[PDB]
């Protein structure tokens, strides 16, 4: 048992919910939030720029100086830093940003890092800014998680064809 409320079962292992990820975050506190992070850790906007400002920019501090030390992420890789005042841990996840040309096959391995956590709060890797099909995320998501992840869907529009189109 766990302290998610109101997600819809979607599989064995993940649940969706209509939920802004920050304010899921400060309510559950999970052990792992995942951030749709890009390889500068550089948090602008979308996700990452809310979950950033949700910190008081304590996250693109600490962002910075990971960077600093170890250089850029790959694409599709990640790294674990802390979650701040809205989860123990948040992972940084890159996805394929298709408004840069990045290849969509990559969606698949971002999503591999989930893998390496029991349970996490996390958005659909590649949607929203990076241009990805959300639909196509949730198919890779559900494909090729096996832990267990609660996505949080801002869009209210798009959570309800996302469930409605679900296979
Ligand atoms: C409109 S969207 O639904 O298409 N979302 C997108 O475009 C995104 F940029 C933003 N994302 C979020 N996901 C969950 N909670 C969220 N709270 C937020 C609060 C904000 F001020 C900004 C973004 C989010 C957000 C997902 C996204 C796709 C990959 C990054």
């Amino acid at each position: 048992v766990n302290s998610f409320s109101g997600y819809l079962k979607l599989t064995d292992n993940v649940y969706i919910k209509n939920a802004d990820i920050v304010e899921e975050a400060k309510k559950v506190k999970p052990t792992v939030v995942v951030n749709a992070a890009n390889v500068y850790l550089k948090h602008g906007g979308g996700v990452a720029g809310a979950l950033n400002k949700a910190t008081n920019n304590a996250m693109q501090v600490e962002s910075d100086d990971y960077i600093a030390t170890n250089g850029p992420l790959k694409v599709g890789g990640s790294c674990v830093l802390s979650g701040h005042n809205l989860a123990k841990h948040c992972l940084h996840v890159v996805g394929p940003n298709v408004n840069k040309g990045e290849d969509i096959q990559l969606l698949k391995s971002a999503y591999e890092n989930f893998n390496q956590h029991e349970v996490l709060l996390a958005p659909l890797l590649s949607a929203g800014i990076f241009g990805a099909d959300p639909i196509h995320s949730l198919r890779v998501c559900v494909d090729t998680v096996r832990t267990n992840v609660y996505l949080a869907v801002f869009d209210k529009n798009l959570y309800d064809k996302l469930v409605s189109s679900f296979l």
